[PDB]
DNA sequence: CTGCAGGGTTTTTGTTCCAGTCTGTAGCACTGTGTAAGACAGGCCAGATC
C-alpha cells in the first residue's frame, strides 16, 4: 500500500529527486 | 492464530554522458636555521745568559 518515509532534512540532497518535480515545472512555466 | 516464502508496493540510492563552472592541489625553481674561536708548526728576532 506504499511506504512510510521519514522526514526530508535527514535524507541526502539526492533523495529529493521525487519531491520538487512539480515546483520545478511551475517555477519554469512562471 | 502463527511462521516465512516471495510476490506486490513506493521510495531510497545511485547509475551512464555530454557541456561546462567552481575548488583544491600538485607542478613550478626554490628558500631558512646552522656564523667564532684555538691548535701546531716553523721561522727567527730578541734578549738573557756567560
Amino acid at each position: 500500500g506504499g511506504r512510510p518515509r521519514q522526514h526530508l532534512l535527514s535524507l541526502t540532497r539526492r533523495a529529493q529527486k521525487h519531491r520538487l518535480r512539480d515546483l520545478k515545472n511551475q517555477v519554469k512555466t512562471f
